């Protein structure tokens, strides 16, 4: 991956290794098996695509299957916003593909 992903997805294996993620194997092995999503960042609109799945993601766990949330398992969906708004990502091209998808903004990122 590029530096944008780097970090995000640098902070993905930072946090996979949270000890609140470790005991969740499907936090970690998300962040895991994203973490090996983003190395591939030259595809950008392949990470677009799971980057649109990533700010929601992290957070789209909850649902029936309420948790807590380990620092690193905020910041980076929130990074991943944050990629987007601050211009880190090409959300021109997310753009065009969250059209074609109808997705979230999560309006509500507790930074």
């Amino acid at each position: 991956m590029d530096i944008k992903s780097q970090t995000l997805y640098l902070n993905l294996s930072e946090a996979y290794k949270d000890p609140e993620v470790k005991a969740n194997e499907f936090l970690s092995k998300l962040v895991v098996q994203c973490a090996g999503k983003l190395t591939a960042s030259n595809s950008e609109n392949s990470y677009i695509e799971v980057i649109s799945l990533l700010s929601r993601g992290i957070s789209s766990y909850y649902l029936s299957h309420k948790r807590i949330i380990p620092s690193s398992m905020l910041t980076i969906y929130t990074q991943i916003q944050k990629d987007i708004k601050n211009g880190n990502i090409d959300t021109e091209k997310l753009r065009k593909y969250e059209i074609a998808k109808g997705l979230m903004s999560v309006p509500y990122i507790y930074f």
